[PDB]
């Protein structure tokens, strides 16, 4: 206040200096997208490594001697005796590891120690999450900068829904936030083409077969209501702000911030690092 | 659950031994990918000393604003909120003899991190007394030597009275290793040793004098006692271990020292130099 009320020397200077601000957040988006170009660099890096566990997780692919051997010295070393095996596990017959192809519950039981989303998941869920092969990750080079999520489910022996993929997205704002980071845009994702409503976890259901009292037709009745499930992590918030929506956008706002919490959650700590948060190492 | 863990089968254990050194190769990328962003970022560092350079420029008063600038800066002014630059007619009265008997912006750099969060705690008057000659707040990326920061604060020696150095700096360092999130981790910092003209110019110190004819020890002497006081320039000359007196004394040391110590740099690297107008401002916060 008083530098303003102070002479217009001061302004004057003050002046420039907020035109060098402007002229810094130039160089600052610069900065930006350059740091966004590294980082697709790196994630194309990262891919490889997560689609080769994510086909290990699913039983599509077999560890090596050299991967088990410098998995056994990183144990020692990391102090985690627990996964080291024993004779007793040893006298296991190869028809008897066979029976199952990839990890059981694998991302289920890491999502069950992941902090937050655990809470997110029910009985009906788990069961799904059985059929859940990978998670992959993706960032937004078009428009609006933001990350996509993605999730691979084996649809054939899904009894659930035929999505063979479920595509997750956010977006950011057009410029920079203040800070110097990004700061949210809504976000947008699939619609899941359950099986069945009986089938459809993000739904209970009721049949009902009657003869109208009024009108004294006879009908069979299939019946929904919606409920809360891992999958509602699908169908996110509509829209950022609109007209119709503000009743909704109440809990499009809170729902909101609890879901970018949940994708930020996974793609730092989930994604890339599954094998601790499965084991309990991670908590 | 460790039951479950047991439940494993031995393929089943063989198959988590090789995602474990997936996730130590992934932790080999990210080393790799940390490498890159610091490289980056001293370039663009680079690209900021010119901007930085001309606004300390402008905050001591050897350079004055062009017209241009000016009018750049009314039309970013114009924009959102800062009506408080606009220049009114009561001052254009006025003339440079008048207001050019003060120099630069007075107690900028202080007022900016007084504004600023966690380091504003540690700054007394006494400390403050010194930020006054503070012109000017610089970064240093540690490429060569030891990964990490330095934090660089100017001064003026025929200026100011308490001490010779023109220049002051702050040093944090990384361990070679990244940490298990994939951000960088801390080792021990080191600051400088400031060269005071006079101990009672110094703030880090709270001094005493007395004189005795000590019949205890006959002794005609005189005795100089000095304590170390709280203060941000304790900022400076941080904690170093040795090992006996560490595992007792030193544990808690790091525990609470680092930790602040730690916070107070990246605030400052981070939040502060950027936005060192707004900071000024307060438009920062």
């Amino acid at each position: 206040g008083y530098v303003g009320g102070l002479p217009k020397n001061v302004k004057e200077k003050l002046l420039s200096l907020k035109t060098l601000q402007s002229e810094l957040f130039e160089v600052e988006k610069e900065f930006q997208v350059e740091m966004f170009e590294l980082e697709n660099k790196f994630l194309q890096k990262y891919k490889p490594i997560w689609e080769q566990r994510s086909r290990i997780i699913s039983g599509q692919e077999q560890p090596k001697p050299e991967q088990i051997a410098k998995g056994q010295e990183i144990v020692e070393s990391l102090n985690e005796t627990e996964l080291l095996v024993d004779e007793e596990e040893k006298a296991q017959n190869d028809s008897e590891e066979e029976q199952v192809k990839g990890i059981p519950s694998f991302w289920l039981t890491a999502l069950e120690n992941l902090p937050i989303v655990c809470d997110t998941i029910t009985d009906r869920d788990a069961e799904v999450l059985e059929y859940l092969q990978d998670i992959g990750l993706e960032y937004l080079t078009d428009g609006r900068p933001g990350f996509k999520l993605l999730f691979r489910f084996d649809s054939s022996a899904n009894p659930f829904f035929t999505n063979d993929i479920l595509c997750k997205t956010y977006f950011y704002q057009k410029e920079l936030g203040y800070s110097g980071d990004f700061i949210y845009d809504h976000a947008e994702g699939c619609e899941i083409s359950w099986k069945d409503n009986a089938h459809n976890v993000t739904v209970d259901l009721e049949m009902r077969k009657q003869r109208n009292k009024t009108t004294k037709q006879v009908r069979t009745i299939e019946k929904i209501t919606p409920i809360e499930s891992f999958f509602n992590f699908f169908d996110p918030p509509k829209i950022q702000n609109e007209d119709q929506d503000e009743e909704l956008e109440e809990d499009l706002e809170e729902r909101l911030a609890l879901d970018y919490s949940i994708g930020e959650q996974l793609k730092d700590k989930l994604i890339p690092r599954a094998v601790d948060w499965f084991t309990g190492a991670a908590l």
